[PDB]
C-alpha cells in the first residue's frame, strides 16, 4: 500500500540525508493500517520512503527513549525537548487515546 501524509521541510532533508531514520506519529486510525513493505509519500511527493518497521509505544517519551532521539529528531538534545516538538502537533488526550508509533523508514531515490 502507498500512504500519503504531510511532513515539515526540515524533516524531509534529514531523512534524505540518512540522519532521520524514524518517523514518529500518533498511532491513530490512519497509521493503524501501515505495515512493513508499504510506501509513504511525504508532503505531496517531496519525498518517498519505504516502510521497514513498525513499533508502537504508549507515549512519545517512551518512543524517543527506545528509538534514540537522534534517530527521530536529529539535533534535539533532550527527551523533554523531543516531547515538546510532538506537543506542537499532538495533544495529550490523543496521545493517551491512540498511543505512538515509530515508523522505520528508508528514502527511495
Amino acid at each position: 500500500m502507498k500512504w500519503e501524509m504531510g511532513l515539515q521541510e526540515e524533516y524531509i532533508e534529514l531523512i534524505k540525508a540518512g540522519k532521520k531514520k524514524i518517523e514518529g506519529r500518533l498511532y491513530d486510525e490512519k497509521r493503524r493500517q501501515i505495515k512493513p513493505g508499504d510506501i509513504i509519500i511525504f508532503e505531496g511527493g517531496k519525498l518517498k520512503v519505504k516502510v521497514k518497521g513498525i513499533r508502537v509505544y504508549s507515549s512519545f517519551k517512551e518512543m524517543l527513549e527506545k528509538e534514540g532521539i537522534e534517530n527521530v529528531l536529529p539535533g534535539v538534545k533532550s527527551i523533554e525537548e523531543g516531547v515538546k516538538v510532538y506537543r506542537q502537533f499532538y495533544d495529550e488526550e490523543r496521545e493517551k487515546k491512540y498511543g505512538v508509533v515509530a515508523i522505520e523508514i528508508e528514502p527511495i531515490e
